[PDB]
């Protein structure tokens, strides 16, 4: 009787201090292309299949070009930005044109194979909503790496049975997508 | 479709460019104290009663100190900011500590009595959610000004029967609230 991404209780502690300090020297290694391997039910994401996110780092933020196939079957490009939280909180803000901005934590990454991403918001009625993602440097992602993200999300009490796989691979027009 | 703030169709077009041209030279007149007179159902507002928003303008953004009574009956302060949309869109972003940032349109204001505020977000399933507010320079607001916001919201097809009045006036400890 309520959506599965509206969950009782408060957002979990995920130790952002530690993660922030690991990640600030490594921003250039996080740039380039990342493919969405899987995500939990998200009513905001407008790209359904072939989700490809290209990041450029200018020294203070990332510029993002997100592309793929929209829910109506058309090619779509979205312009985004990733920048430090404006209040000086140890996490990033992910912001998209014609949308809202939300906190984004890099729960775990090795830069060259995978990244595990997390967003959460507390409501005023004793629930939270959270949104989790698994990113890969390739269309595919080996089980050894999926399992690293599974452990990280279990560690903060996210039910990993909520993940759904995203369409990627040879059926995707990536070369067209990268041209906008 | 189930909560009353989940509504069919796309977010309204609200003629943001005309509003931005009117409002941008008058930022200084929008500063000072605004009381929340009424709002449509909002799951993000942590302050239930006696909502008092103090705005300071620095030429580039506003800094906000919001105070009042929380849903558990205790006093609460929240820190906020209002700044131009980072992509250069003709609207502001309203950003709060430990929360997200959303678009914020001023649909109508006279600076000295009232303001009518609007935020909207689109879902990938073809619905939207919007969040509306009536602000006053005083704890009460005269009917003529209430009626002006009702017409501005009807003009963009927001259902104004969704507004609920906020507790204000003599039962509010405003002088305590401003000690922060």
């Amino acid at each position: 009787k309520i959506p599965n991404f509206v969950v009782p209780g408060k957002c979990a502690s995920v130790d952002r201090n530690k993660l922030w300090a690991e990640q600030t020297p490594n921003r250039n290694s996080y740039a380039g292309v990342w493919y969405q391997f899987a995500l939990t039910n998200n009513p905001y994401q407008l790209i359904e299949k072939c989700v490809r996110n290209e990041y450029s780092f200018d020294g203070k933020q990332f510029v993002i070009k997100s592309t793929g196939i929209a829910y109506d079957g058309n090619l779509l490009k979205r312009n985004g930005k990733l920048y430090p939280n404006p209040f000086g909180e140890p996490h990033l803000s992910i912001d998209y044109e014609n949308s809202f901005a939300a906190p984004l934590v890099i729960l775990e990454t090795d830069y060259s194979n995978y990244a595990c991403l997390y967003s959460c918001i507390d409501y005023n009625f004793g629930y939270h909503s959270d949104f989790s993602f698994i990113f890969s440097r390739s269309a595919n992602l080996a089980d050894q790496y999926v399992k690293k993200c599974e452990a990280a999300f279990k560690n903060i009490n996210v039910d990993t049975t909520r993940f759904v796989k995203t369409v990627q691979g040879s059926s995707c027009p990536y070369d067209t997508q990268k041209t906008v």
